[PDB]
């Protein structure tokens, strides 16, 4: 958490030029549940590397213009731990359609379907980078007029920790030739998303 | 079934010029079960829209080298019915790796979330074509030296029902604006075979 701004309504055009200099990003959210159709989102992280990491709290009211066009954007890889959780309220909130989106928890599905350790954000940062994540402000109320720097803390070291985390999946993918299949998995999750989003289920069985 | 051959070992070099010119074919496969990576599978029917149908009993010790050209080939759309259950015998069976490839249960699974009526293919013939299906020789025995006419009738018909099928499940998805997840999903068919060839489940949720 090096460097970082509590924003309002939307990410600063600044980090929009920085974003689309570094044609990479990792974003998380903050919320008031785990249902994406249900429960509010409260904020957006998201992390330039090399530059810092701003937390956009949501307004009711507004469209954040410069985070949409960021999530639609092709040409920018969007990390995330567990995805299809935060575009899920990214779509029901916004009605936002993302594109170029990569996900450390399928890739952790992919390489230990059977460790629920190992899938989880703080599994992955302790194997890893030997980093030990705090998670006890995941529950604290991210709608408070002024986040404590505690929140700030956390909200940023979740958005800041996925790059390191996404790059030696990536090494650890392609020396088991399973990087083509995680691949192909992530480029399914905006239409995973949609599935959930009209209740249509799974699509892919008898 | 107007015009049906029943070919040993492979597709013929001739559906293979017409499924080149055509650009659009459509396959079913028979088997001793229900399970793609144990059972046996025991024919392939390629039907080429004008032209005719072909059935192909496996060899065990043969590739059938002109039909997996088809189904990897990215410029020949393949449609199915269920073709998750089909291309997981291929792909168990041939380790083929399927490109191009459509499916009348995904768009019925879209359509028709909840009726497991309309997500059958005789379901699907009787509610748009107004055509009984006969199911009866489904159980019979394929791996028989001689196909009985009633066999070859049978597998004729369910790859020879599936382009008026198909044609009509498009123009009801473009009309509820569900086209484009339909084509996203069909997208991911080939990723979603693999998960299930490697044991690796539902990778999408938490
Ligand atoms: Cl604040
Ligand atoms: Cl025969």
């Amino acid at each position: 958490a090096s460097t970082v701004v509590v924003r309002d309504g939307d990410l600063s055009s600044s980090f929009l030029a920085a974003a689309r200099q570094c044609g990479r990003v990792t974003i998380d959210t903050e919320t008031t549940g785990l249902s994406p159709k249900i429960d509010g989102l409260c904020t957006v992280q998201l992390h330039v590397p090399g530059v810092g990491t701003e937390i956009v709290r949501v307004d009711p009211t507004l469209q954040p213009t410069r985070l949409l066009q960021v999530l639609a954007a092709e040409e920018i890889v969007k990390g995330f731990h567990h995805a299809v959780f935060d575009l899920g309220f990214l779509r029901h909130t916004f009605q936002s359609k993302a594109r170029s989106v990569v996900c450390s928890k399928v890739a952790a599905k992919i390489l230990w379907p059977h460790d629920k350790d190992r899938q989880s954000l703080a599994g992955l940062a302790h194997l890893l980078l030997g980093v030990v994540l705090d998670k006890t402000p995941r529950l604290s109320d991210w709608s408070q007029p002024e986040l404590t720097k505690t929140q700030v803390h956390y909200a940023a070291v979740d958005v800041e920790i996925l790059p390191p985390i996404l790059d030696e999946l990536d090494r650890l993918l392609s020396e088991r030739q399973l990087r083509e299949l995680a691949v192909a998995c992530w480029h399914h999750i905006p239409a995973h998303v949609e599935l959930l989003e009209h209740n249509l289920g799974d699509v892919f069985t008898y």
